[PDB]
Formats: C-alpha cells, structure tokens, sequence
C-alpha cells in the first residue's frame, strides 16, 4: 500500500492511500453516525462513537472494522501492510491503553479530533494481537494519521516500543520502518526535476533523447522502498513547481505511479497483487472519494449528506463497474 | 509519448497512446465521414477519404489534421515524438510518394483499411518537411500503426531511408530509433514477475520487505528509453499471466505506469510535462475512448452512432472537467 | 571507506579495508612491540600495550595513532568514517570506560586478544570526544573488529548508546547505521550470480548480449550504500562458489569493485576522493599487507620478523612508488 | 572484456584492455621481429610483418595469433568478444581484401602505421570465416585500433557492411553495435562528478550519507552496456578534472572498475566469468605492460631491448604468480 497526505490550492487537506493486496477483503464504504454503540457479539465489548465516521471496511457481526476512514473532525488514519518489523503483544499489559490490532482505526476516529489528541493518546497505548474472531487473524500493520492541520503521524509497534513519529515527507508505504524510509530518501540527493539537455564528453557531444533526464536513477519497481522513493519525490516536486495547481486529480496522478497493474506483481501463490482502490479523504469537507482497478471513475461518499446524529449504520457497495461517458 | 497495442479477452484490439507535451494544442476529437473532401485552403490541395476516420487532432483553416486516430476498417495510427533521428526531405523527391509530414496521419487512415495496405503503400514513400502553413511548422514524428490482425508496424524515416518496423513488441515511445529499443529490451532479460521471497547471504538471512522483489532494476524514470522498457515488459507480464482477463481498463492501467506527473518533469523553459491524454481505440468497433489529466473518467465517442454516408466533419469538446460520481 | 573480512582457502582469516580520502594523513606503517609505554605528551596519559600491534597510523609527538591495524594475538580492528549518525559524549561519562575517539583503535589493539574480549569490555564503555591535540580534532568514525574466529563486530556509538553489532556480512562502508545497510540488503533478493541467458518476451526472442545479466539492479555508484551491497554480494558469491579457491588476491579483488578513481569522486571543494590505500592483514600471521593508489604492487610488513619484546616503535614509509616487474 | 584508450601527462598515449574469459586460451606474450616472416603450416599460406609486433596470443604450429598487441609504429589493436551482431562471410568475396578472423589482429599489426592507413585498407576489407585449423573454429570478435595521434577507429563486421566507426568516447565493451552504445550515453547526461550535500525536500531536509551522491543512477553490474558506461564516464571524469596527473596507473583503477570478480559472473556451465589479464600498452614507447588476476603487480615488456632485425619469434610466460614486496 501507499499512502499520501497533500495540500491542494484552496488549502484543503486530502489524504488517503493505494490499497494493494490480491484478493477482495469483502469491502464496502462504511458511515457510523456520532454517538452510536458499535457492539462486538464475539466478546461483548463495545465502542460509542464520540465523532461520525465514514470510511473503507468490512463488517463482522454488525460490527464495523475500517482499513482507512476519516471523521467529522477532519482527522483520517489508514492502515498499511507492515510484515517482520511490527511485533504486537500477545495479550493486554496492565496499565497501558491496550487496543486489538484491528480496532485500531475505529478507536482513532471514534475518539479523538486531531493528530494532537492521538499523540497523547498514544503515549501510553500498547497494540495487542487479539483479533475480531479467532478463525480471522489480525494482519500487520502500521498507520499513518493526518489531519486539516496538514501535519501527519507514523505509528509503528515494534519490539522496543510504540513508536509515533512524526512525517515530514507527505508519504507511507510499507517494510522497513519509517525512520529507514526517512534515511533511504538521503540516497537520492541527485535528483533533479528540471531536464539536463546536454553534456560534453571531451570529443563527444551527448544530447537528452527526450524530457525527464533529471531523474534517471529514480527506481522502477514495485517494491514498499522504492514507491517510497517515488511518491515523496513526486509530491516534493509538485508542491514546489505547482503548488498553486494542486487539486483533487493530482493526489490520484500520484498514486497512480505507484499502483500495482495485473500480471507483474505476482505473488508466490501466483495470484497478481494489484491497487485494489484508490482512497483520497477531503478531510475539511467530510467527503471520501474512491476509485477502484475496475471502474477508475472518482466516487464522491459526503458524510455531510447523512444524518450525523442518525441512528443506523449505513453502507455503499464498493463500485467495480467501469463508467464511462459516452459522449455521442 | 508512449503507444499501445492490446487484445482484450474478447479478441478485440485496443490501440493508442500517452499524449505528453507541456501545452494545449488547441485539439478537438475529429469525425470525418467517408468520401468527404478536405480541402487545403493554403495550397489548395485536396484529399478525399476513403475511409471514415476519428481522432484526436485540430482543424487549421477547415482541414482537418490528426494525432491519432482510426478508421471505420480498424486501422489505426497514431504520431510520437521523434527528435534527433528523424530526417525529412526538404522537397518532394521525384519518383516517390511524397508526404507532408502533418498529413502522414490523414493519408493512413483516409486511404488504407490494413496494416499490409499501409506497409506496401510505404516502400516507395517519403516523408516531406512541407509545414501545413510557413508560420505553423512541422514537428519530429514517428509512427506506429495497428490493425484488427493485432500486427503493429513503426515508421521512421532517418537520412539512411523510411524504415517501416514489424513491432513484436507492442508498444512504442521516442528516440532513439526502434531497433534501439529493441536491443535495450535484451540488457532486461534478468526481470522476474514472480516473487522472489528470500535470498539465503551465507551467514545472514534476507527477506522480501514486501512484494515486487523480482522486478528491482527496472528504471523509473520518464525518459524514452525508461518508458519503453516498463510498458514492454507491463504489458508482456500481463499477457503472459491474465491473457483471459485483459479488459479495456487494463490498457490504462498498462499506461498510467508511464504516465507523467505535473511537477517533477520540468522543461527548460521551467513548464511541466504531462500526460495530457490517454487514447484507447477498440479497432473492431470504432469507438475511441480518451480520458484527460484533468478529468480521469473515460469517454467514448462512437464513430458508428454518426451517418459514415454523412456530409460534414463533426467535432467534440475535448473534455478537462473532472466527472465524479456523487454516490450519496 | 570500505571494509572486508575474508576467510582463504587455507582457513587463514583476511581482514582489511579501502582507506577512501581526499589528502594524505601522514601516514605510515606503525610497529609497536609488546609491553611499550605509548607516551601522550599533550596530557601526559600513557598506554602500556599488552600485546605487539602492527598497523597504518601516525605519530603525533611520539604517541602511536591507528586507522587500521592488528596485534600478535590475531585481532584486527579499522575505524571508517560515519558522519551525522555518530555521537560522542563531550566528556567522560562517570562510570564508564571513556575511549577518547582517536585511541580507540590502539586501545583495542594494545588491550584484547579476541573479539569475545572485545565484546565484554564494550558493555560498560563510552566513546569521548576529546582529540589528540585541541588543534587536531576528532574526525566521526566507526569501527570493524574481527578476529581468528572468523566473527566480527560493528562499533557505532549514537546519541541513545554504545552499539555492538554482529557482523554476518563480513563487510563495513559509512552512514546510515549498522542496522540500515542489513536492511537495505532485503531490497536485492532478486539479484542472481547465475547468467540469465535468454526471456522469451511473447512474440520478440530476447537474447542476454553478453555475460551478467543476473546481476542488472546492482548500484553503480561510490555512496557507502552502493559500496556495502556490492560487497556483500560480491563476498557472498565467491564464498558459495569459490570457496576452496579464496586466496589473498581475491580480498583485492573484491575491494577494487568499490574503490574510488580519481576524477569521479569530486568534493565540494574541488578534489578527487581516492581509494588511497587498500590494507589486508592476515590475522593469524601477523602480516600486514597493502597497496596504495600510486603503487598497486602488494607490500607486506610481518610484525614476526621483529623482536615482539623490543624497546623502539618501527615505522615503514608509506610506498607511493608504482613497483613493475622488468620481464626483459 | 573492456578496452580503453588514454593519454597520459607527458602526452603519452596507452591502449589495451580486460580481457574477461572463464579460461585460459594458453596464451604468452608474443614478439616478432620485422622481415619476419610467419608460416602457417594449415594452409600453407604466410605473412612477412613490415613492422616489428608485441602482444598477447598464442601460437599455433609455429603460427602466432594475437588477442591484442602493438607494432613498432605505436599502432594498436585489441579483439573483444562481438556475440549475435557479427556477421561473417563464409568464403572469400571476389574483389575484396578477405582476412580471416584469427588473423585479423595480425594483419593490422604487421602492415600499417597508423589508424589513417587501417581506416583506407578496410574500405574494401571482408572479414571471413576460416579457421585457423577446422578444430578450431574462430570467435565472434570486433576490434578498436588505436595509435600514435590519440584517434581510435571501431571496426564491427554486420551482415550489412564492414563498419569503421571514429571512435571518441575511448573505450569499447560487447554487444550490441558501437553506434548503440553511443546512442546509450545520452540516458546518462543526468550523472554529476562533483558531490551533491543537500537536498531541501520541503519539510524534511535531506543529506548526502557519503561522497558519491552526483553519480546515484551509474549502473553496477557486469554486462557490456554497463561496463561501456561506466568507462566512459570514469574516463571522461579523470580527463576534465585531472588532465595534468594522468599516469600508467589511473589506466588500471579505470579498468579496475569494471573487471569481474570471481564468483559473480557465472556462465550458464558454471564457471566464473574473470578478467584473466588487463594489459595496457604504451604506444610511443613500444612498451607492453600487462597483469592477470593471479599477480597485480605490473609486469613490461618493452620491445625495443630486443633486435626488431632479430630472426626468431620471442615468447614471454603468462605471470600467474603473485609478486610481493617483502618490506621487511
């Protein structure tokens, strides 16, 4: 997966991710209006929203779980892949604020207004490894958390401890952890976005074969560091160069660098991994929008269409029908 | 840019390309029905269609000229950039079929129902340096042009002769000349779409961070070269793996790879260079679907719901405002 | 800086590095015998070494300094550079063993006969930044350590603490830490050492142009990055398939891949970073070999061939005088 | 294998090359006298040298044939491996000067002065396959001929023509063809000698880890394209930063760069792919120097301490036995 946070030119906030896995995870868009009690039937806890959420997930026995969403607030948080680093403990530690791996969406969105409130939050949280059902593992996972601020957060439990740091970058993708990917972007100092049209070497004249010679040694790959490398150079130079024209569309041209395509990606199950869907939060104005590898068209969800003090959750069916305008 | 050609699950042939260029062209999807006159102004040339042709291109003084297009026999052409390599006469030469360079798109698709048509009309031809008006001159092209057979063919014409290339490939960017990228596609042999999980360092143990192992090596950049080798070796893997799957979406997804970003391919005249366009024409049924870098969604226009009997060239708004589905 | 350990076919465990620096340091090859008192003029600290040390240093008012070097009882120890990561605490931390950054290298030397001493005395140690002389400054280094067993070590001190890394990849370069470069090793899973000769990309035959193409994907250049995953892999190769044939020339052989050329490595000040000496010590021998960028030709200094229980510090004159053999 | 040509300080000119094999061809270096004239007993057929002859090869039935060598004249010719592209005519051509492939070197060595009177002679030259004995069939080769004056001609046989390319950038690899190679080098105008320290990523600042980060992008592995770009570039680096210190040696750190390394180069029947020998020949003083993977001491054969009106053929052993200076 690949997340992204970005500013557009009207000072609105998005934020949101490429979802890249194999297989459908049974999704649909999921509203949870304020003030409601989401019950877990399989252990009996609940969780009453303080804020309305809206948001990608699945539900279990009524009860919602989210991949990425946002809330009333303008705060967003989405959870990405995050294998070898990540160590979760086996069972609640006494004095911690201790949340199940996938609660841990619901539990930023429902509670908190804002990256501040979840840092101090986080302080004294601990991630635990108890999951939704028995026969249903939690998967591993890091976070990344943003909000109308424009500041965003990295949250990754390892071994050591829970570590929520600060992301300066716009960017999350998947293994290493976040301080690597921090580090690895040293590597590419050299890059430039502006085209190196010549160069003389001694007796022979070399000539740029086309626009883009600025950034050759950029990676190619598909890999969690080098979408890494690509998102945050993308983004770095487009805020510098047009910032003044940064809109909607442009956090998906972003993206879509780094989106998986069927066939190349493949999996030692020979299953293709592919950017199942596009997310991209308008966090001011409460609207998720949403593509998908089968149908590209942008889905507009607006929170602010429902009743926020509503008593029922609501669900929109993930759309995987290509529309197209036909024109004539 | 970069070109296209795909066969869907169904048998049908996509064929069409990347528009990147750093400005408007002042363009308009172009309808010409068949036995229609174009008429010159400027020369006071003429030609008749065969063929009913629509594309991508712009009218100057009521003839139209194209970018890319097809015909109603599922012929398709479309035109890339071609700088350094290209040679074009600078009169016509006697004994030869001689060709305006902004003509060559027209008198394919107005003149010839195949790609065997076409190659054979090419062996005496020549590609002229005669501008469609002295103040509007021509611009460094090549060729690749495809058919309902699913061949596809490149033209070049260098100082040595036209060359007319037999495209096994299925795709095509800018310079160098074809058969270079041909022989680059050989220093690629050591790409894998497989996963590679592990790697046993004697002493240390490596492990995949994520998936895409298989793939490092593969350049990112957007130069010619880059681009051609990445949509090479998409589109082979996609073939290969999800033949039977191959829909219109995946031609997109296939492109977007190669896709530039606002930003971060800056001219020397410090302007962004962008995927202005996405063209996909299915062949067999005359439809050529486009989308834009302002508005992603899909749009068909459909040269069998006009009168190919019809006595006016039609046109269509180029379409830059962004279509969103507004779900609730 | 690059550093290598290399075991030959004989079980004769090699040691060494690439010494890659824009000046001359005054060096030379420094013999210190057993029980010396290594007089400090400036503070008038001693240092009694334990054991015979053998390595390219300095003398700075008769007191011994090290880049690199071993001692009779086969442990071997280089300091390379590791700028921004490095910490050094300002003064003596009470409690500690505090190892002003200059002596490091000797006081390992003088002191331990293997790694597993080396290890034990680290525990409760702290690396000072006071230098040799307030006018000479500390340069920001880390350390390899290795012995007779084959095991090595990695020293870095950050701002959290005194870091001792085992070493399983049998070779150090610069910044990030430790830590960062085994991680980045991950990333190259999908390198191969076995030729790749051909990839049938659906209708075009691809062909490998010539030998190598397993190995598409390695980084080129001369950052430390670049510089540890081409020797780790290069070490690795020959270890799975050379085994029973790794000899002295070989630790040179690998190290030339990573070395600096005059001209390419330019500073900001304007100078060329060379690889200016190559040093190999055969650790149980007590031989000191090396090379230097003026003179490719192998010298080799035995601390066996003195008298280990002499009264004088020996120094040899650093050989920058190319050496050929005059066949006739 | 990699040739390269440069100039030294005192306006000395040196040719030669790696010779990258997995075996020994049984080779000796090799001097013949002037007014010599060889005998191949196979087909009876003789050559008598104009010009006195120095270099690698090996002899057969009393025949010399070379890899690489010089004459007297300071002309200079290598043989590198030349796979898929090369095309040779299977007899004789009626009203061409037919040199067999073995023989090739030779010919040149014995005949000419300078690249001048090369470049006239194979205006009307074919290059034909006949052995030198049926068991021993001819290797896919081109050649780079250099002399005196510091030009250097490129002569690759295709099934078009016998091409003779100026060669200005210095060096040659393999395949594919010169021209593709130099075509190549425009995807590398990006690459920078001169470090770049810092890159300010909007709100994250980055910094180089190490000197280096102007040529992040410079592939690394051993094929024949990367090879030829990273020679050119190390070389074109060395010539604009460090014209006045050039000497004998900065020839083999260049070439050192892109020598092979046991273990990693693995042929398809598993045998590592080594730079057996990398010889370097100083034109103006008939002076051959040379060393092998087993010795990287330098050894000289100067060719003007032996009678050049001397009535045998002369032979030097292969030095595979490493040379230590023995300091104390």
């Amino acid at each position: 997966c690949t997340g992204l946070a970005l500013e557009t030119k009207d000072g609105l906030h998005l934020f949101g991710l490429n979802m890249d896995i194999e297989y459908s995870f049974n999704q649909s868009i999921i509203f949870i209006p304020r003030n409601f009690k989401c019950v877990n039937k399989s252990n009996k806890k609940e969780l009453t929203t303080k804020y309305a959420v809206l948001g990608m997930g699945t539900i279990f026995d009524d009860y919602p779980t989210f991949a990425d969403g946002m809330n009333e607030k303008g705060l967003g948080c989405a959870g990405l892949n995050f294998p070898v680093y990540v160590s979760y403990s086996k069972e609640d530690i006494e004095g911690k604020t201790n949340i199940p791996v996938y609660n841990f969406l619901l539990w930023v969105l429902a509670n908190f207004s804002s990256v501040e409130e979840v840092k101090e939050a986080l302080k004294n949280a601990n991630i635990v490894d108890i999951p939704i059902s028995e026969n249903i593992p939690n998967t591993t996972l890091h976070w990344m958390i943003s909000d109308i601020t424009g500041k965003s957060i990295v949250v990754e439990q390892t071994k050591e401890k829970l570590n929520v740091f600060d992301n300066n970058i716009g960017v999350l993708t998947n293994s290493p952890t976040f301080d690597w990917h921090v580090a690895n972007l040293n590597q590419y100092v050299g890059l430039r976005y502006n085209q190196v049209p010549e160069f003389k070497l001694g007796d022979q004249s070399l000539t740029a074969l086309g626009q883009g010679t600025g950034l050759v040694g950029l990676p190619g790959d598909f890999t969690p560091a080098s979408r890494f490398i690509r998102v945050a150079f993308l983004r770095d130079a487009m805020i510098k160069n047009d910032k003044d024209s940064i809109d909607l569309i442009e956090f998906f041209h972003i993206l879509n660098n780094v989106a998986m395509v069927r066939g190349s990606t493949r999996t030692v199950e020979e299953k293709s991994d592919l950017t199942q869907y596009t997310s991209c939060m308008c966090l001011e104005k409460g609207i998720y929008y949403y593509n998908t590898y089968e149908n590209n068209q942008i889905n507009a969800i607006d929170m602010n269409k429902e009743n926020l003090d509503g008593n029922e959750i609501k669900t929109y069916k993930y759309n995987k029908t290509l529309s197209i305008n036909h024109v004539n």
